[PDB]
């Protein structure tokens, strides 16, 4: 939203862990990711790209 990003280097695919775990708990959402991705309509990256519009995680310290 607020024009201003830094995007630092990141090797760990923490995201994968989230999007992955989420799928399990959300067996219904998966169907969508497929009907779209498995349908060769869009790219997996795109799916989540929007999926995570607000869903954010809290900080530690």
């Amino acid at each position: 939203g607020s024009s201003g990003s830094s995007g630092f280097k990141r090797k760990a695919n923490k995201e994968l862990e989230e999007k992955n775990r989420m799928l399990q708990e959300d067996p219904v959402l998966f169907q969508l990711y497929k009907d779209l991705v498995v349908s060769q309509v869009i790219s997996a990256e795109e799916f989540w790209a929007n999926r995570l519009n607000v869903n954010s995680g809290p900080s530690s310290g």
